[PDB]
């Protein structure tokens, strides 16, 4: 009934989550999508994997085709997407090797093709008002931070918990992201506005990948990984990313359990009316209707 | 001497001002209007009609093609541009069902064309700088708001009015909007941050439209209706729907009653000088020259 | 060993500088620059000359091909780029005359092509994230302020000193721009959002160039010139004051772009520009 897609970014342009059938090559009518894809199983529960930059990591956040990539998913028959971003902190509580089950984003992307409808040829015809107060499947980003539960992976809720509480390294049940457009990282001025406005992390391909999903019908979730863009400051900096990597290597392993883990999850409950739920809001979201 | 140009928003994709007496099939040197513009009298005064979106509402607003909406008015004679545009809340005191006459906004659209002038061979030769600082035509403006009077309709100035005169439903004689690209709504993240900073109500199509009128010389103003666009909110998303739908047709209808009084109005006065100063503010504002 | 370009913004479309020894009518594998570009010496340095908006001041900021532009002057062996642009103020004690040497930027621009690296067939192969957090050349930064010391300019430097030592005209030691896309000047929301920011000018040229001389590997410094583009407000005679000090101003800056190529050319830059180049090939991602 349910069938898990999963979107990897940054340590995991290889991916190796599972026993691999075959790879797949799939046509879009948006384009091609960013790299074959890795089709298998985690329990009796279909999955399927893409690498979002590509096998070399050689796309850019900007030049992502992800129309492509979410449409892919959806023809495959996905009803979920677990996606995965690296990103940089804007608060102290957020470290690097934590993670983050975000819930909201601001939107700082530009030039990047995030709908599917439109007036132009390119696209299918019709004019799409989606809201997205809540952009994320709140069920699927409970079962992330349940599944880091259940491999005994700390989770800390800022709302709930103590900053005594927060123990590292943990998944922080909140958060928001602004999403740049890259491929340069910030100057001091615009990450000292993007933490006055309390912004959590900062990333460059949560958007539009979030919204495309949920035009799509789709459950999307992402776990985000805090790591260290900021070795340039040390006087070491050929030891300190050799230990940014090292750190980011076992926040990776870390991710691969919890979605191993939350696929597992997904396809023990019904999600008969939360598919249904998705698939009105993008007939009701029809302007032109 | 004066004619009047009427861009239609949502609830105008089908104007029915005016008895027509031409309609035109124009091409401008930037590309096809959204529409046939329609051409006529209201009372004395000569008026011309296109909606933003087209016939049945196919072009999004990142779309529509505001270098030729705004070029054809101005090829037809027009000296004004009166606008209408249906957008969300974002503070208390406006209220789904209130109007708003514009004067100031942010702009966080991209992607459109925004400018007749440049060094492309599509383009009008040329650099042009227009001073933006109060982007509509104040008295313009101002006859929006007598309109609203003159048809018996609420008018609350936060300038001069307490609070405690601010009776729904209302014409809010100033405000501030933020224009997104769409075609998503905002999320709470970005919705909370606009409220933040002050902006009265959200919309999709003020920009470049405000911005273009002022390059092509023409006295543009622009009247916004409240809606409501957070019907998921509800337990009954279909009753809520039903009652916003019903709320936004008596809101065209009242609109539709300023429109055709502030033409009027437009005519029993002497433009000479205004129109004078919006050709000289082109011409002083060409960097090149 | 160093070579200098400048790109001139506004108020230098017909640069002068230095008396021209030759001319350089090229394109880049980017496309055309704004101009041809002047070869001549400052004393015995090597220095080159664009304007950015071209002769004539045809090209508006959002059509500038920054790339062709950056690319051509490193294409002739420049080891350092000085830029000029005009700006507007958004804060009290930058007044029109005044100078600024950005050290900070809040980026509002979109559309522009702003990398020279990526996946599309015609950019340089590879996934580029350069650091941003300080995005100036810091030691070219010092010279632009040391030359105007030389040049009889007032510097004031706010970190250090109070506001009474801020004697107009000065050059503001250090400062944050907005850039916006333009062509359009902000609207008074706008700018009263940029403000509360604390963003001290606003201008519409600086991003990408910035960024891309970075990626280039070459040293990257700029001086904003304070002006008054709200005369609207008055009449005829408003503009005529601000264009008369605006002048003044350009040739401050003149006096300053001078004296900065040669103080460059007094020093030793090995390790500086081993130091830029170095800094582009680590932040190469698909390595």
């Amino acid at each position: 009934k349910v069938k898990v897609g999963i979107i990897g970014g940054s340590g995991f342009d290889d991916p190796n989550l599972f026993k691999k059938v075959g790879v797949r090559q799939v046509t879009t009518p948006f384009g091609k999508p960013s790299d074959t894809l890795v089709e298998g199983f985690v329990g009796d529960v279909a999955c399927v994997v893409l690498p979002r930059h590509g096998k070399g990591h050689l796309i850019p956040p900007s030049e992502v085709n992800y129309r492509a990539n979410v449409w892919a998913l959806k023809d495959l028959g996905c009803t979920h997407i677990l996606a995965t971003t690296a990103c940089g902190s804007l608060q102290e509580d957020l470290v690097p090797g934590d993670f983050v089950v975000l819930n909201q984003f601001m939107d700082k992307t530009w030039g990047r093709e995030n709908t599917f409808y439109g007036s132009k040829p390119d696209s299918l015809k019709g004019v799409l008002h989606m809201p997205m107060a809540e952009p994320f499947c709140e069920r699927t980003r409970q079962i992330l931070i349940q599944a880091a539960r259940n491999k005994s992976i700390n989770v800390y809720d800022k709302k709930t918990m103590d900053k005594s509480a927060c123990i590292h390294p943990c998944v922080h049940a909140e958060g928001s992201a602004v999403t740049i457009n890259g491929p340069r990282f910030s100057t001091r001025c615009e990450s000292f506005i993007h933490k006055a406005m309390g912004l959590d992390i900062v990333n460059m391909t949560l958007v539009p990948e979030v919204s495309l999903a949920r035009e799509a019908g789709l459950s999307y979730a992402s776990i985000a990984i805090v790591t260290d863009f900021d070795c340039w400051k040390s006087e070491e900096e050929h030891v300190c990313v050799d230990m940014v990597l090292e750190q980011f290597r076992k926040s990776v392993v870390h991710v691969r359990e919890i979605l191993l883990e939350a696929v597992a999850l997904i396809g023990a409950e019904d999600w008969t009316k939360t598919i249904e739920a998705n698939k009105a809001l993008v007939m009701s979201s029809r302007q032109d209707l």
